[PDB]
Formats: C-alpha cells, sequence, structure tokens
C-alpha cells in the first residue's frame, strides 16, 4: 500500500514469550527438511516467516557430509512459514549466494544475496522478487552482510555489508537503498572497530543495529542510523554484561567507544534492545562456546558503563546448543508500540557434535510481554545418536 | 466481514453422517506424518480444518519414541486441510504450546497455545495470525485450556480455562475476549466442582460447554454461557447414562449438582447436544478404557435425572481404541439452523498398545442429517504390526 | 458467476489428442503416493483436475495390502491437479466413501459420497464443500453412484444412482439436485433392464449417460436426461460394435432395447459420444478383460442395429491393462462447441498382477480434436518387478 | 492486462549475475525430485519459472532406469518455482509430450507439447491452461520444437518446429499464434540449411533465434522473426567464435550464410544475444563434450566473419558436465531495458556417467549486470558415488 513508517516506540519488556519454533532437526531425522544455517525472522504485512541459508541437500541426504562449510554454490537464501521446517517441498528460494539480508518496506520484499569466491564475491539486489541492483566486492575478501532482516522507514531501506579482514580492520559500508536502487552508500564512521553480521530493529525514525566485532572486542559494536538524513555513528554497548562469545568474565565497568580486550578474531552474531531503562541483552550462557542464551535487562546499557542486570530469563539451558542470535518485529501488528523480537538459532553437528558429519540448526524465537511470565528453557530437541 | 452472531437453534439430529476422516495413522505408516494427539476441528468462513497438538516428530520418525508425554518444549497447535493427515509438509502452526483452543469470530480467528514447566505456564493469545495478549499462570499447576474450538458472538469468544490440581479443587476461570483482548474473566460459579477440557457450541445466543470433572465426577459438567451478559452458570448433566470414562455402570438416577461417584481423580474430554428432546450424547462404549464411541438421544439429559436412551448411533466399536471427543460447528453454513458436529480422536500406541514406543492418533468426525441414516463403524484402520 | 447452460453442441470429433496423464504407478514406486481406483476427471470454471477414490494408504505403505477390496471405512474421494499423481500431500478430500460423483454447476462444486455397510449405506451430497443433504439407502443393497462427473445446467445437476443387486432387477434412480438440495427424483424409466456407473456429458440441453447393465447386456444401456424438464428415457446402444467387457464376439446385428445375451454379471464402467455421424464408442480391445482400449466412430451407433466402425483409433495396447473410463469435458472452454474428453484407468495390481498385494491404477485422458492425428498408445509405464 | 510488447532494447551486458539455480540432482539424492532434462525458465507478468520435460519418476526410483531415452509416453512438461528443484508434489503440468515450448503473451500463457511416435507425432496448442489447436506431424519422422521459451509482441507468439531428418535437409516452419490459434506459418527461408531447438529473446519489436544446424554447422543458425508482419530471415553466426558441440577449433574467419564444416550430425541447443557491441556468446568449453560453460562479448558476432573475443564470463568449469542452454528474460522487470538471461542444463548420469542408469540434470541461470562483477564457477554439485 505505502511505505511503512517506524512511527511507533517499543513496548514495555517485562518479560518474552514463545512466538516461534521449528524443530527442524527433530522433524528432519525423517523427513525431507534441508540443511541450513544463519536463520532469521522477517515480516511481510500479511505474513511472518523464518529464513535462512540452505545447503542445498536434506539433512538425512548424503550431500549433508560437510555442510560445516560456509560459502558453497549450492546455498540460498530460502523462507518458510512460522514455525514449519525449511523442508525441501514448502522451502520458496528468494536468492542465490551465501550471506544475505530481507527486509519489506510496506509495499514489496528486499532481499539480498551475496555469492562468489572469496576474493571476487557479489550482492545482488532483489526487490518485488527480481533482480534490480549488483554491488561487486569493494576489498576483494568475503564481501558480506547482516543474516537477519534490514529495516525500512518510507521506502528507505539501510543494510550494513563488510569486505576485507575478519581478523584486523576492514571496509564496512552502509548502503541506502530504495526499492532496490542504491540512493547512497557510507563508510561506517564512528568508534566502532569492526563490524560484521548487524542485527536491526527501527522506532520512532531510527535503526538500532547491533553487530559482531570479530576483531578485538568482547562487548558489541551499535550502529544507530538515521534513514531520514542517511546519516549514522557507531559505538559500543558500554555495560560489563559482555554480550559476545566467546569472552572473558564480566567486568565492573565496560567501554563505551573501544572494544574490550580478552578475546581476539572470534565471536558470533548476537542483537540487543536499547531503549533507556527497557534495555534488553541477549548472550550465550557460556564465555567459552555457543552454549546456552539468555536475555538480561540492563538499563541503559548502552550509554551506561556500569550497568549491571536487574532482571533476566533464561531460553536455552546451558547445557543445550545456541549460535546465532538477532532481531526482528513485526511492524505492522496492531497496538500503539512495536513488540521488540528475536530468535536464537539452535545448532546441531559440527563442530561441537562430530560423530555426525553434517552441521545445521533449528529455530527458536520469542517476542515481548508487558506481563512479567514464567519462563521455560527452550532447546533444539534432536537426539544426534538417532543421526549415527 | 461483520462478527458472526449465533442466530440460529439446533438442525434436529435424527442421525449422524460422516463428515471426514484422515486415516492419518495409517498413511503415515509409509508417509511424512506428525504425530499428534489432542485434535479437535474448526471453521473459518469459507474453510474447516483439522486441528491437533503435535509432537515435533513423525510417527516413523525415531523421535517418536516418548510420544506419550504430554508436555515438551517441541509440541505446538497445528491445522491442516479438512480430512488430510497432518503431514510436515501441509501442516499450519498456529502457536506453540501443549494445550490449546481455536475459534473463528466471523472477520478472524483467535488461537490459544500454553506452554511452560509445570509451575509457571503462560498462555498467549494470538489474533489475525500475531500475538496480542499474555497470561501467566494464576495457580502454579499447569495452566490449561478447552483441547477444542471455542465460540464467539459479536466478537466475544469466550474461554475455559485451569489452573491447580486435577485431583482435588481448582482455580477455573471463563475468559471473555475480543480481538484478541481481555474484556473480563470471572471464576468459575455453579455447582460444577471440577472443569477440565470444555466442549462448546452455540446456538441462539448462548454458549453450552460440556467439560470434563476429573476429580470425582463420572457424570459431566456443564457451563452455560451468555457470551452478551458475559455471565455463566455451572451444573452436571442430570441424566443416569454417564458420560465420562473410566466410569460406574448406569444407575436409574443421576445427578444434577453434584459429580456421580465411583470413579476418582480419571477421565477424559467428551461433549454432548443438550437441547431439549433434541439432546445427543455422546461416551465411550467401555466404563473401564478409551474403547469404542457412541451416540445416544436422551431426552431432557440436562435437567431430567432419570433420562434414559431413546435412540442411539454406534461410531466406533468397542473392540477399536477411541479416546477425546469435542463439538464443533461450520456457523457460517447456509440453512436456518446450525448442523451439530463433533469428532472422535483415535488413539493409537501408548499405553494400549505398548509394542510401539509412540502415541499418536487420527481423527473421525460427524455432523447430524435430519434423516434417519444407516449407521457404519469408524475405527483408525491401522495394523500395529506393520510398525514393529 | 452464473449457472452453465448446456448451449452448445459437440466439436467433430476427427481424432482424439493427448490431454492428461499422471504415471501416478511409476512415480509412487518411490514417492508417497496413494492407492486409488474409481478415477475420473472434471473441471471447475478455473480449472480441470484429477479425481479417485483413495484407498487411506501409499502404494509402497504396508496398508496397501488389500486394496483389491471396494468398500472400506478408509477410502474418501479426493481431487488433485491435472496429471499430477494423486499424493499424500497434494490430495484434497472431496468427501468420505466408496462411490462417488461430483460436478461443478457454474457458481460452485457438488460432490457426493456414499459409505456405509452393504445393507446400510448413505449418500451425503456436498455443495461449495459444505454437506447439505443425505439420502439413505433405499433397497438396503450397496447404494452406488456414477464413479465419474455429473453434468449441471441452470443449477440442476442429475445424478443417477442404484441400490439392489448387481445380478438382478435393482433400484435406480435418478436425483435432480440444485445447490445440493433434491428438487425431485424418478425411478429409471424406459427399456434398459439394469444400471451401474453412468458416464454422462452434455450438449445443447441435453444430458446423455452411457453406463454399465451388469445383470445381462454387452451393449451398454444409455439414460438420456433433460434437465429442464427434470424426465429421462432409456435405451441400450443399437450398435453390433459391442461395448461392455467381457462380451461376446461381435455380431453383424445388435439390440435397440434388450440386453445383447452372452455374459451375465459382469461388465466395466465404460463410456460413449452419441451425436449422428459425429459418434464415438470406446471399448477394451480384449473381449475377455481389462486389457487393451480404443475408439471407434460408428455413425449412428444409438439408433442404427446395423452400424460398424468408419475410422478409429487404439489408446493402450492390448497387451496392457486398462479399466474404467469415462466422459466429461471442459464446459468453460473457448470457442462455439464443447470438446468431447474421457479418460481411461490403467489398473495395476491385483487381481491380474497378483505378484503384489495391491491394486490401484494411474489416469490417461484424451480429448478430441477436429484434425485427423497421428496415433501413439498410453499405457501405465510401471514394472511391477520393481514393486516386489 | 494488455497483451505485452516488446518496446525496450536489451541492457548493456558488462557481466553477468547469479538468478537462480535448483541443486536438483543434489537433494534428489534424498528426497522426491522427478528426473528430468530439457529444461529452460519463463516469465509470467508476476513470476518466473523454472520449466523441464519430467521423465515421469523420481531419480531414486528403480524407474530412473532407462531415462537417457529421449521419447516415451511418460514424458510432460511441469514447472515448478524459481529455483526450487523439480519435485513429485511441487511441479505443474503444463502438457504431456516430449518436446516442447511455451511463454507468456502478457494476458496468459501459452504451452506446447508434441508427443507421438516418430513417424506419428503431433503438437497440442494450451492456451489460458486448455488445448485449443493440434498439428499433426508433416514430415513423419519425430516433429519438434524450441525447448525453451517462446517469445510474444501484441499477442502474437512465434513458435520454430522443425519435422524430418536430423542429418540432412528437414521441413522447418514458423508458426505464428495468437491465443493458441494458428494466424499463419511459413517454411523457413534464408541460408540457414538446418534448424533445430531455437533459443529466443526479443527486444524493440523484434525476436530474434539462435538454433542448432545439427546436420553440417558447428556456427549456430539464426532465425530473426518480424512478430508484426510475420515474416523472418535466416542466416549464421559471422563470427569465427563457433559455439555449437562438438566442434572444430575456432578458426580466424567464420561463416555468415553456411554452416561451417568439420562436424556432422551432431550438436546442442544453445543461444546467444546478438546487439551489435552488445553481443554475447555462450558455449561449452570444450569443443568435444558437453562439458562446461562460458561467455564471450564478440562485438558484432552476427555479421563480423572476423570478429574475436573481448571480455568473457567463465559459468561452468571444464572439469564440470553442462548441456542445453536458451534465453529467456523477463518481460515484466521495472526499468527501461530487457535484461538479457539465460541458463544452462547440467547434466549428470548417461552417458558420461555410467555408474548409475539415469539421466537428468539440474539447472543454474545468469541474467546481465551493466555492472563488471566477480565470477564464480556454478556446477551441478553432486557426487554419482552417493546414488551407487
Ligand atoms: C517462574 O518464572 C519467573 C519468570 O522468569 C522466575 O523468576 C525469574 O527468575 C530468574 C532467575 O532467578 C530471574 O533472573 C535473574 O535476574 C537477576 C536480576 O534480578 C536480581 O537482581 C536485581 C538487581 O539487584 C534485584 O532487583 C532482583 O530482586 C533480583 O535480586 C539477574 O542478575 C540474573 O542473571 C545473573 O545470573 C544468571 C544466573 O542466574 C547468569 O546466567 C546471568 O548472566 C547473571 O549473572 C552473571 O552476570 C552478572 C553481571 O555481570 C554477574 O554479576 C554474575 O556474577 C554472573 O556472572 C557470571 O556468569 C555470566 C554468565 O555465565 C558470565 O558471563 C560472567 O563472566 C560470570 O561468570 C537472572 O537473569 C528473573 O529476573 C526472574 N523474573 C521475574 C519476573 O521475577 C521464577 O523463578 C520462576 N519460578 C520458579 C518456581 O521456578
Ligand atoms: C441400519 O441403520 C440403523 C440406523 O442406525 C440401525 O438402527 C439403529 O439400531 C441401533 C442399535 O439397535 C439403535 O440404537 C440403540 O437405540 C436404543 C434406543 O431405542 C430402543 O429403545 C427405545 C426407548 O424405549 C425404543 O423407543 C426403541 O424402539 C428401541 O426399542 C438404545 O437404548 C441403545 O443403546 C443402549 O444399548 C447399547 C448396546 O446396543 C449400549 O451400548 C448403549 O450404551 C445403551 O445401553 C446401555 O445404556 C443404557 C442406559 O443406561 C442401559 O440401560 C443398558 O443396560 C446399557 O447399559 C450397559 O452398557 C453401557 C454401555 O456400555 C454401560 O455404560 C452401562 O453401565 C451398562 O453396562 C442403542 O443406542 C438405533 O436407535 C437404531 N436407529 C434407528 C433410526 O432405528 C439398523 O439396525 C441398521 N440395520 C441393520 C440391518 O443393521
Ligand atoms: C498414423 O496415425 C493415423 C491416425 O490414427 C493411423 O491411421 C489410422 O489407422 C487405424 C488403424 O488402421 C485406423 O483404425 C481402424 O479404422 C477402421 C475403420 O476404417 C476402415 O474401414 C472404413 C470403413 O469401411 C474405411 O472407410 C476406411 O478406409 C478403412 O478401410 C476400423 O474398422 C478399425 O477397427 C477394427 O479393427 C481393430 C483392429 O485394427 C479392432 O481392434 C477394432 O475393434 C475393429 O475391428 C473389430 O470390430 C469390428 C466391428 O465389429 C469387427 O468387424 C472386426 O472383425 C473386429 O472384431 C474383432 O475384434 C474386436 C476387438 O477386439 C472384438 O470385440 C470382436 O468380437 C472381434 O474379435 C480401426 O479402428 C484409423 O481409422 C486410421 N485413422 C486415420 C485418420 O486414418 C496411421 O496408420 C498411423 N501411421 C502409421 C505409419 O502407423
Ligand atoms: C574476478 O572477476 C573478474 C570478472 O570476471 C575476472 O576478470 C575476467 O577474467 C576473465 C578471464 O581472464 C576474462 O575472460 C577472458 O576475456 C578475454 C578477452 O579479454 C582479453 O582480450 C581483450 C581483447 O584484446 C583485451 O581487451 C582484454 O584486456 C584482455 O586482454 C577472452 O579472450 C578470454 O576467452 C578466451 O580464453 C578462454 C580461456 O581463458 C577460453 O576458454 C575462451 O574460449 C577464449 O579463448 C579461446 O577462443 C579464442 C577465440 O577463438 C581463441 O583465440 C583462443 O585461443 C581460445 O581458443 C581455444 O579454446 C576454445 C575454448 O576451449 C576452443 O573452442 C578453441 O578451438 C581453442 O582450442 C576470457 O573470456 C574477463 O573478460 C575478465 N573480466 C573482466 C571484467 O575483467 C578476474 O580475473 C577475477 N579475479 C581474480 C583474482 O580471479
Ligand atoms: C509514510 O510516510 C510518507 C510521507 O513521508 C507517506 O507518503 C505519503 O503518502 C500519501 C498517500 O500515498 C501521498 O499522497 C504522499 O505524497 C506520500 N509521500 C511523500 C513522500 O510525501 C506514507 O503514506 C506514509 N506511510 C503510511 C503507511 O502512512
Ligand atoms: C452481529 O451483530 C452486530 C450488532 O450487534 C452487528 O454489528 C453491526 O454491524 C453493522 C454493519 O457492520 C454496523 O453498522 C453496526 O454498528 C454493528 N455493530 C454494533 C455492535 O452495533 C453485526 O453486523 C452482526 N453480524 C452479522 C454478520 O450480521
Ligand atoms: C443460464 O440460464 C439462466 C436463464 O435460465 C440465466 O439466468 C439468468 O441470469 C440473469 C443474470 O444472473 C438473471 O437476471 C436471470 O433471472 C437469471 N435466471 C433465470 C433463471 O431467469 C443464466 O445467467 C444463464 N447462465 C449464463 C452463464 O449465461
Ligand atoms: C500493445 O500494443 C497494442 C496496440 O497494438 C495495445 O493494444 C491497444 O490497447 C488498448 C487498451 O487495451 C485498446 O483500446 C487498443 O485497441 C488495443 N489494441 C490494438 C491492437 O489497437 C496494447 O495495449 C499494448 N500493450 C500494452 C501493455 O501497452
Ligand atoms: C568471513 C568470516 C566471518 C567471520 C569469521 O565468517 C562467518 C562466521 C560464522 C560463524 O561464526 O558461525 C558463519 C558465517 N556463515 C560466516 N560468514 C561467511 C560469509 O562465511
Ligand atoms: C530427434 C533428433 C534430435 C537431434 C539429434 O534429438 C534431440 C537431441 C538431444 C540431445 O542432443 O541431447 C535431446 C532431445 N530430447 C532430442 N529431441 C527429441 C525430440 O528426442
Ligand atoms: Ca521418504
Ligand atoms: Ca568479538
Ligand atoms: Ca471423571
Ligand atoms: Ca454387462
Ligand atoms: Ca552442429
Amino acid at each position: 500500500r505505502d511505505f511503512n513508517n517506524l512511527t511507533k516506540g517499543l513496548c514495555t519488556i517485562n518479560s518474552w514469550h514463545i512466538y516461534g519454533k521449528d524443530n527442524a532437526v527433530r522433524i528432519g531425522e525423517d523427513s525431507d527438511v534441508l540443511v541450513t544455517r544463519e536463520p532469521y525472522v522477517s515480516c511481510d504485512p500479511d505474513e511472518c516467516r523464518f529464513y535462512a541459508l540452505s545447503q542445498g541437500t536434506t539433512i538425512r541426504g548424503k550431500h549433508s557430509n560437510g555442510t560445516i562449510h560456509d560459502r558453497s554454490q549450492y546455498r540460498a537464501l530460502i523462507s518458510w512459514p512460522l514455525s514449519s521446517p525449511p523442508t525441501v517441498y514448502n522451502s520458496r528460494v528468494e536468492c542465490i549466494g551465501w550471506s544475505s539480508t530481507s527486509c519489506h518496506d510496506g509495499k514489496t520484499r528486499m532481499s539480498i544475496c551475496i555469492s562468489g569466491p572469496n576474493n571476487n564475491a557479489s550482492a545482488v539486489i532483489w526487490y518485488n522478487r527480481r533482480p534490480v541492483t549488483e554491488i561487486n566486492t569493494w576489498a576483494r575478501n568475503i564481501l558480506r552482510t547482516q543474516e537477519s532482516e534490514c529495516v525500512c522507514h518510507n521506502g528507505v531501506c539501510p543494510v550494513v555489508f563488510t569486505d576485507g579482514s575478519a581478523t584486523g580492520p576492514a571496509e564496512t559500508r552502509i548502503y541506502y537503498f530504495k526499492e532496490g536502487k542504491i540512493l547512497k552508500w557510507e563508510p561506517l564512521a564512528g568508534t566502532a572497530k569492526h563490524i560484521e553480521e548487524c542485527s536491526c530493529y527501527g522506532e520512532r525514525a531510527e535503526i538500532t543495529c547491533t553487530c559482531k566485532d570479530n576483531w578485538q572486542g568482547s562487548n558489541r559494536p551499535v550502529i544507530r542510523i538515521d534513514p531520514v538524513a542517511m546519516t549514522h555513528t557507531s559505538q559500543y554497548i558500554c555495560s560489563p554484561v559482555l554480550t559476545d562469545n566467546p569472552r572473558p568474565n564480566d567486568p565492573t565497568v565496560g567501554k563505551c567507544n573501544d572494544p574490550y580486550p580478552g578475546n581476539n578474531n572470534n565471536g558470533v552474531k548476537g542483537f540487543s534492545y536499547l531503549d533507556g531503562v527497557n534495555t534488553w541483552l541477549g548472550r550465550t550462557i557460556s564465555i567459552a562456546s555457543r552454549s546456552g542464551y539468555e536475555m538480561l535487562k540492563v538499563p541503559n546499557a548502552l550509554t551506561d558503563d556500569k550497568s549491571k542486570p536487574t532482571q533476566g530469563q533464561t531460553i536455552v539451558l546451558n547445557t543445550d546448543w545456541s549460535g546465532y542470535s538477532g532481531s526482528f518485529m513485526d511492524y505492522w501488528a496492531e497496538g500503539e508500540c512495536y513488540r521488540a523480537c528475536f530468535y536464537v538459532e539452535l545448532i546441531r553437528g559440527r563442530p561441537k557434535e562430530d560423530k555426525v558429519w553434517w552441521t545445521s540448526n533449528s529455530i527458536v524465537s520469542m517476542c515481548s510481554s508487558t506481563e512479567f511470565l514464567g519462563q521455560w528453557d527452550w532447546p533444539d530437541g534432536a537426539k544426534i545418536e538417532y543421526f549415527l
């Protein structure tokens, strides 16, 4: 109809309720489920769907061997109905590639897939299910993007890309698209020293992205974008409650403009909702691996370097595998506020579970509630032994 | 379009004709059918569909082992086309959880799923396929609801919940929702001593619910709701024709305001159509187990404590497994009356058939006919031996 | 939109072109295809689909054992996209039962399924995907109907039913429905001595049905219905070119008002287009079994007792299995005439191929061409050996 | 809406970006994927889909044995969602046959399937999913057509057919259809000596077809059609950059009006975009077999007999199997020009990989970019060893 405008502010997050779960690995043990990773969720005005990067093979299929690898010519961004698994029969391919993002602007959807060899990748921007624009690698070192939904405001949908090293400075760019065409692009500015896999959400005409500093920081870099001025700023979450993984133990004071040191060249895509006292941080329970997942209310985390938790909710027990996590919201819901949501990628198989030769995952996702709801843990649920 | 209003009375039930049957267990022996239980049927203005709680695994899949269990994080309310089986590929997830209800108000559908650990469950009310309201457990003991469709009148859709003991008094509440929001809730009143899994239907602006007294009664408790005044009353079916299971043998006189004694802490979800002489009761044939199923016309059963059958129809032979049963009607059909319908859950596997490690079911459903039709029996149809 | 009216006459049939073929048995050897029999084809204003009676099990599934049997509680009328196979995932159940008919009246579709034990069957007439009317058995001996599409004119859709013996006189009735309701019914009149499984088509406000005299006739009985007057007549095809199976060898003169003798208590559903010189008869090649299939142009077959073929087309070689055949046409196609079409049921398995324990079939269907097209043979295509 | 008119010229092709890839053979190793060959891509105004000729069996099914054969009664033209594989469950049959073409005219789609024995084939032209016209073989020797999309202009959709020898002169005809009816047909004229499997595209009211001279030429014959005058001309691509396979090594000067000699009675369906300096040729890398695939920019290839490459892009490595290739474009995309696209059939199995008894393929497809994008190679991806 008309382009959506981020006119509402976030609803108050007093707890998280269960939104969607596909039990893909459980079900896929005996049905045609595609091997995936890098999932996310994204809504259209009339439907919300699960998204991920397929590996171009079923889990039980012999080609599942080797799916720990990230970039092959057999991957593709696919979307499928909320809480169903990604099956060969219900999965819709949005584009071909090994890194992606996607978002609906109110009128139609924009999907971006990057493919190529490490030194010659290219992104192709699809709009209304057609290819419209192409961007060639600018640093010749794995051009890559968000791995979760982008956000639009009045037709403008900003997307964060990174090209170059994952263990040193790189060339991050913020592209502002409208109807799949490039209106403008900036180089990253601000104090964030390295940016990868940004998780974004929007409210009151501002887009917030919580990304990952793969190079040095265990605290998360944050990019705030003005989609009207088409400008942005960058910093780190000030809070001592560190949210990357692996990471050191939490200090009593964090860092606002430098990566918090202790762990180099590693990390995981993650997210956060930064909204004054209505601030909630997601993070793995383990400081060593992608294990467990919890939400922590840390009032003023972004700007208060001594902020510590005031409430919390466990999402996945530390005795269960987690992985990537990101943000999304249904901008077309009823009501006066946007209900914060997020998903957690539950990785199964390699490298942690090497008795099988594949790597895949299932999805669990929650949204906020103004009630103070009881909590449950949500694991993948599959028994690896069955796959042997 | 406009909210549906219960303006018609029931059609005269002279017999029951076959409406839908999915043969899920037969077919699932060699195809991707999800393991389920707690099924029901429910109509939208343009389609009627089968509903149930999936166990997040196929019947032939190795994760089918253990599905006798009721509440896990892998369950979800799913709906699929009438008379098809619940397959991994045609099943639509309405919400995540282990207890549910769902009903269309004429404009759109409301679905409610409860999930959680026993002491910290919560219900989330979805409307127009989006989460709108959340209700936290109030007694911290398995918050649970109908397991069959709710009914709406002018936008108001009442739902009966129970939280607390299953073998002593509990806290039952009747919530009145409109567009997924709570308009009001009452505590249970009347003479019903325990309420669980209500089967409801509506006619001439009144909603009737035949539930289950798990605690003491072998006769069924009944809740009649006025969706305009948003008030209700409760009693038991007066009739000596007892309809719970297990149950004692039928007496010659029943009880109108107390549970009929003889069996404690057990029972099964069931239903009835209470309409003066046009009154029909469903019940298992066996007084000891979920075996067989029959419909009995017991004129004035609700209010006549000596009422006995005047006609009847066998639905499932006593030599076949049955289970839950509930009511639904197509409120959007042509004609001057609402045609009473019902479904019977045909449970296969555990605990009665323990040579297999799973528990599932198929569905058979009938609707009334003003003709006096010949009768047939409708069993699940699967040979367990094939699954060994 | 508006009710369809049979305003056109048949197109000239100079040959038959391939219309649809599903290769169901071939494909089903390694995919979730339902076991069926009694197929047919039928069009809606915007789509033409394949129809059949499922056996409630896949071909490879263990429950396929025993599907030679005709009437069980696991059967159902299903429809699926043209030329696709009937799979567990793409099949839509129209109604439950073991004998059926179905036709679109221009506004919506009417489907009829009969179910029951032999002495207590009942038909339920669905209209606009809802049950509207029910008819109880009147002779208590396998109430049964067409097994191919019915035809409508201005909302009136006549259907031929038979109840009673299959090897002696029976009670055949012609019901005239409008919006699933009964307007009127007649007993069979005319010279046809026994009627079963009528194949019908309509043109210029007249409905022609070529049926089967299971009792005594090897020539086919024909019922011509006036859907406005709601009256009909009956006779046999006069032609010496006999079209039932089994049957005696062709004589030089046939019979117009009595069954042509030689074979008792047996036969197969078949059809014909009776249109003066534009008359074409379908029949198995073998006079002993359901083997092969050919179309023969026999000018004035209905009324000329010495009529013999003037042209012909082989559809299935005598070295391949055939079975039932029936008529249908797309009444919503462009053009000035109705293009005659038909399907042939290609039966595989029992009783002819008993190395397997199942019985199923695939479908091949043709429509007429005003061209004189080259001919090909169209067998099922499956190798039974693969199923052993 | 209204008939589409080829009003735009081609966009400048500076490189090729990835458009679609289905990884059908990889995925089909463990899921219900149909065995195919002769694929292509074609767009409707609101969707672009993959197309191919099914073999009426899954790859893993036992009937896959023997699918190296071209013409059987079990083949059918099927279409399925872009980048999904052709599965038994998501494939839509357009028509029955072993040679086909299909194109949308802006209002609806025309599909043509030819079936028959070698000496008695016939084409049936479907429009708006209904059979409209039939054409009988005129030379009684494998009537055959494009195997890729046709193109329409103001309702007129020309199609090139060939009937007769594949190793000597044959009878090629250009039919001009409108709404599935024949407006006119011409015999082939011009200097092309043999025509088979034309790949066509349209721009600025002219339709260009790059075909195959199976008889003598290693350079490709080209047919340019005026869909308004309904006339055409024919010649060969003048360029020394030879594009058929097998073929001799490239000379320094090609032939404009005679086949370039060196290889007889063999070849492969291929294509090209002939647009002055914006001219790009596709071809296998190997001069001996269907191995590898590359795009070469050969300015003025059609008319310059000494034209050689000025830029190029590898699509498939010479160490991977290729096969057929053809053209298509989305005539309903936004923008001021038509973006050239093409697909490559990646053949797996027989005859090159004979350890398996089947022959199938997957599809990879690209479209042009005005950017100068990095290149990647796109192989089928399946390991034959897994199928043993
Ligand atoms: C039914 O449902 C309800 C609803 O969920 C249940 O009630 C909830 O219960 C939760 C668990 O108790 C509770 O969550 C906790 O909230 C704490 C904050 O509240 C308390 O402090 C505030 C502030 O003073 C008070 O106002 C309030 O009254 C409370 O006293 C959080 O602090 C908790 O998180 C911390 O603990 C967990 C382990 O429990 C850690 O996993 C987590 O990371 C936090 O602790 C680490 O991080 C801090 C900050 O740096 C460190 O100081 C601390 O030492 C930990 O650091 C180590 O561990 C981390 C992680 O591994 C590592 O990185 C680091 O290096 C160190 O190794 C927790 O979130 C809910 O808020 C509460 N909800 C509600 C509405 O009440 C109820 O129990 C259920 N009922 C039943 C019967 O079960
Ligand atoms: C073709 O189709 C038609 C259509 O269906 C067939 O005709 C139908 O046939 C049915 C079976 O006969 C018949 O159903 C019965 O109806 C009885 C009522 O009608 C009779 O009584 C009235 C009232 O006086 C008369 O007007 C009428 O003319 C009849 O005489 C019911 O009473 C029957 O139900 C009871 O019996 C069945 C077993 O048959 C039990 O399963 C059932 O629960 C009922 O009996 C128990 O309950 C009562 C009440 O408490 C007890 O008194 C009794 O002792 C039983 O109690 C024990 O069993 C229960 C259950 O296990 C247990 O809980 C308890 O503790 C005790 O252990 C039955 O419903 C249809 O009405 C009739 N329909 C029509 C239209 O005619 C026709 O036969 C078919 N044709 C062929 C050729 O097959
Ligand atoms: C390419 O394609 C074209 C297009 O299809 C091919 O040409 C077609 O070829 C067909 C086969 O030749 C041909 O079909 C036959 O047509 C005959 C009628 O035409 C002839 O007679 C007329 C009338 O005088 C002439 O005008 C005309 O010029 C011809 O001379 C039919 O009579 C044929 O049917 C009979 O034979 C077949 C076997 O071929 C039987 O299966 C069939 O049942 C018919 O015969 C039985 O029935 C009759 C009637 O009672 C009996 O008299 C006879 O003895 C048979 O009876 C026995 O068998 C039956 C069946 O088993 C049994 O019940 C009975 O008891 C007895 O045992 C046949 O239909 C097409 O018309 C022709 N089409 C066109 C447009 O030309 C062309 O060949 C192909 N090209 C190549 C290179 O292959
Ligand atoms: C990242 O991405 C970019 C973008 O793709 C990469 O850059 C691209 O690199 C490509 C490979 O180098 C390059 O493709 C080549 O382009 C050549 C034309 O450009 C050159 O010549 C022009 C004209 O003078 C100059 O202007 C220009 O500056 C260049 O110097 C083509 O000529 C190439 O094709 C020929 O070679 C390939 C093998 O490389 C053959 O497969 C192909 O068939 C061509 O050669 C055969 O055919 C010719 C013509 O008849 C014969 O003369 C020749 O001998 C060959 O003949 C034999 O082989 C054929 C085929 O088997 C057989 O039939 C015959 O009988 C003989 O046996 C090639 O297409 C891109 O244009 C370039 N793109 C861009 C934008 O720059 C970049 O490298 C990537 N980065 C990294 C780090 O990898
Ligand atoms: C989002 O904001 C823009 C205004 O910036 C709205 O756009 C106006 O929409 C109306 C109706 O389409 C037009 O007449 C105006 O010209 C539009 N645009 C501009 C850019 O001036 C848009 O409608 C808003 N979206 C919604 C859903 O309200
Ligand atoms: C059900 O009853 C309500 C009246 O209570 C009907 O609601 C009225 O509908 C018309 C048309 O939408 C409005 O103008 C009235 O204001 C509506 N509501 C009320 C609450 O006054 C409703 O249309 C009835 N539903 C149907 C299907 O007839
Ligand atoms: C089929 O015939 C009937 C006439 O018998 C047509 O019915 C008339 O349709 C118009 C428009 O709907 C009405 O105003 C008339 O009253 C209708 N009916 C009768 C029974 O008089 C019908 O439209 C015809 N169908 C088509 C497709 O032309
Ligand atoms: C393609 O060209 C034809 C003109 O040749 C356009 O056809 C005209 O369309 C308008 C609106 O439908 C009619 O009033 C004219 O009579 C049409 N046709 C002719 C043949 O004169 C057609 O609309 C064009 N297509 C598009 C998409 O613009
Ligand atoms: C390119 C380096 C980057 C950071 C190490 O790699 C990612 C890490 C991943 C991970 O840590 O799990 C998975 C992503 N699929 C991958 N991105 C790409 C494009 O391969
Ligand atoms: C009829 C001869 C023609 C050229 C040799 O054959 C084609 C070659 C093919 C090929 O070279 O792979 C495949 C096509 N499926 C086939 N066409 C038909 C109708 O069978
Ligand atoms: Ca399987
Ligand atoms: Ca880090
Ligand atoms: Ca009880
Ligand atoms: Ca007979
Ligand atoms: Ca050649």
